C-alpha cells in the first residue's frame, strides 16, 4: 500500500533508518548503497518503499529512486532470491554495477556473497539478464517512453506482452498520452 | 479499514497513482476509465478505496465515486472474478457501459477481454444482471432513497432481504431518517 | 493497534460511518444504538475502536464510549458470537438494555434476533451473566476503582484472578495509585 | 514497520496506554517498569515500539528506550518466551535487574513469575546469558562503538558473526563511519 515516505531522519542504524512522519516513526530497511546517499539525521528525506508482509512482521524496504526499487522487486520475484538476500546483493554492489555484472555475466563477483548460490548465481544471471530486456530505464538501458508506458499498462491489464507490443505500435506516435495510447489501444481491441 | 483518500497526486503510472497524504505516499490501483478522470500531478485528488489483503501484499483499489466502487465490489464477490480482472473489465469499459452490456446481455463485448471466460462471460451476465436488482443508484437504475437505505442496513444486520423489505415498507413515509426508519423497524420486531 | 479515532464525519451509511483523519478516511462499523449518538456530517467526532483482522479484510468496529466497547469485546470472546452478530445485538438493543436482559435472564428478547440461537441465547445469558461479575463499571454495576484497576493489570500480567484479588486487598487503601498498588503488589510477590 | 511514536498521552490503563498521534489513538502495551516512567496524561510522550502480528490482532509493545526494546526482542526470540510473558518479566523487574539476575544466574527470582518455567527459568538464564555477549550497550555492558555497529550491520547482511568480526577488526580505527567501515569491509571482501 505504501510506495513512498517523506519525513525527517530521526536515527540511522545501518541498514535500518527511522523516518518520522507526522509523529509516526517508520523503520525502513535499506541496502547499504542507498544508505550511503541518505541525508543527515535531522533533515528531510524522501524514500521509495516496498512493503513486505511476513508471518510475524510487516516490513518496509526503501530506496533512493524508483529504478533501484524496480531492480529489487525484480530480484525478489525469482525463486532463489528473497528480500534479505536482495538487500545483501545491493549492499555489496550498486544497482549499476549489479546490472553490469549480469550483462557481462560475471558470476565470480556474485558468489563473493553470503547465501549466494553458484547454480544460484548462474541461474540468476541468466534470469535477470532476461528480465532486463522487458525493462526500460536508464538503469536497464546501458524506444518511445509513452509507448513503453502504454505497453506496461496494457500488460498490467492482462495482455500478453507481445500482444500489447503490437496493440500500441499499430496506432501511434507522439504528443500522445500513454494515457491516450492506452485508451486508443483498448477501443481498437474490444 | 481505508475507504477514502484525500491528498496530492505525486505521480501517475497507469494504472498506478501515488497520492501523498501528510507525507505518506499511498499507491492506488485504478481502472483506466477512472484514471482518465484524475487531476494533474501536483493537484489535490479525492479517491474512494477498496482494500485488498493478499498473501504477500496489501493493496488499495481506487475509484472516482462510490458507485464505481460498488460495482467493483460486486464483481469481485463472484467466483470467477478477482480484483485484477475486475480492474481489467473497468479499464476496457466504463461502469456505465459495463452495466449496459450486462443488462443488454452482450457477451460478445465481454469476451474481447483477456482472462475473460465465455461460460464465465455468460455466467457473469446472468449473475450481475441479478445483483443489480437489489442495487439502487443512478448506475444500477437506468423507490424511496431512505427506505432503500434502511433496508440495506437492516440487511447488513442479518435480516433476509425480503424480511427487511417488509419490515420498513409496514411503517413508513417521508421526512424520516433512514436512521429513524431503521430504528422503528427494529423496535417493532424485537 | 488503533483504539480511538478523532476526526470529521464525512458520510453516514448505517451502520457504516466514514471519519476523516488528516486526509485518511476510515470506515467504521457501528451498532445502530451508537450510531444514533453520532454528530452530523461535517462535525468532529470521537470514536473508540476495536480492530478486527479477517481473512480478506481489516475492519474497525466503533463505539461512543469504552463501556460499550468492552461489552462488545466480551460478547465476541464467546464461542457462539462473532463481530457481525455482536453488532446486530447492539443494534437491536442498547448496552444498558442488553445488560439488563442478561441479568434478568430474558431469552425471549434475545431470540427475536437473527442468527440468534436459543441454546445460544440461553448459553449466552449464562455466560455473560458470569463475565459481568469480574466486570466493573457503571454498565456492569447496576469497590475501590484503583484496586479493581490494579487487579485487572495484575491479571493482565498472568496472575489468576483470585491471586491478584488477594495480592492487592493484603496491602491497600487510598490515595494510592493503581500504579502504586500494582507496583507494591509485585515487590511483595517476587 | 512502526518503530517509534511521538504524541499526546490520552489515557493510562496499565499496562495499556493510549497515545494520540495526529488524531489516531494508538494502543500501546508496556511493561509496568516502563509504565512508571510515562508522563502525565495530556503531555507529550515518546515511545519505542515493537510490532506484533497475531492471528486475530496487530499489537504494539512500547518501551522508554531502545535498550529495553532490545532486551524484549531478545527474550521473545527464545522458544519458551512470548510477548505476553516478556511483558510480565519486565513488569516484575526492570531491564537492569533482569540483566543482573541472568548474569548472577538467580533462577529463584525468575520462578516467582507466573508461567515462568523452572527448566524454563534455567534454560532462559543460560540462553540469555549467552545472547548478551554479542549484545553491546550500557544495559548489556555492566570496545569501539562504530566497529561494533559495522559488525552488526555486516551480520544483518548475512555474514557469520566471526567473519564480520574479523572483516572490520583487519581494517580499522577511528574517525571512521561505521558507514565507512561497513563500506570498506565490503569492498575488501567482494
Amino acid at each position: 500500500m505504501i510506495g513512498r515516505l517523506r519525513g525527517i531522519i530521526i536515527e540511522k542504524q545501518p541498514p535500518l533508518v527511522l523516518i518520522e512522519v507526522g509523529g509516526v516513526g517508520y523503520e525502513v530497511h535499506m541496502p547499504m548503497t542507498c544508505f550511503y546517499e541518505l541525508p543527515e539525521a535531522g533533515q528531510e528525506a524522501i524514500v521509495f518503499t516496498h512493503f513486505v508482509v511476513r508471518e510475524d512482521a510487516q516490513l518496509l524496504y526503501g530506496f533512493n529512486n524508483k529504478q533501484e526499487r524496480t531492480l529489487f522487486k525484480e530480484l525478489i520475484k525469482t525463486n532463489g532470491v528473497g528480500p534479505k538476500l536482495a538487500l545483501a546483493i545491493l549492499s555489496g554492489m550498486s544497482a549499476q554495477q549489479f546490472v553490469n555484472a549480469v550483462e557481462r555475466e560475471e558470476v565470480g563477483a556474485l558468489v563473493k556473497l553470503p547465501g549466494i548460490g553458484k547454480k544460484t548465481a548462474e541461474r540468476l544471471i541468466v534470469e535477470m539478464k532476461d528480465r532486463f530486456k522487458g525493462l526500460h530505464g536508464d538503469l536497464f538501458t546501458p524506444t518511445d517512453d509513452a509507448e513503453q508506458e502504454a505497453v506496461a499498462r496494457l500488460v498490467a491489464l492482462g495482455y500478453k506482452p507481445q500482444e500489447a507490443s503490437r496493440m500500441v505500435s499499430k496506432i501511434a506516435r507522439p504528443d500522445a498520452s500513454s494515457e491516450t495510447l492506452i485508451r486508443e489501444a483498448l477501443r481498437a481491441a474490444l
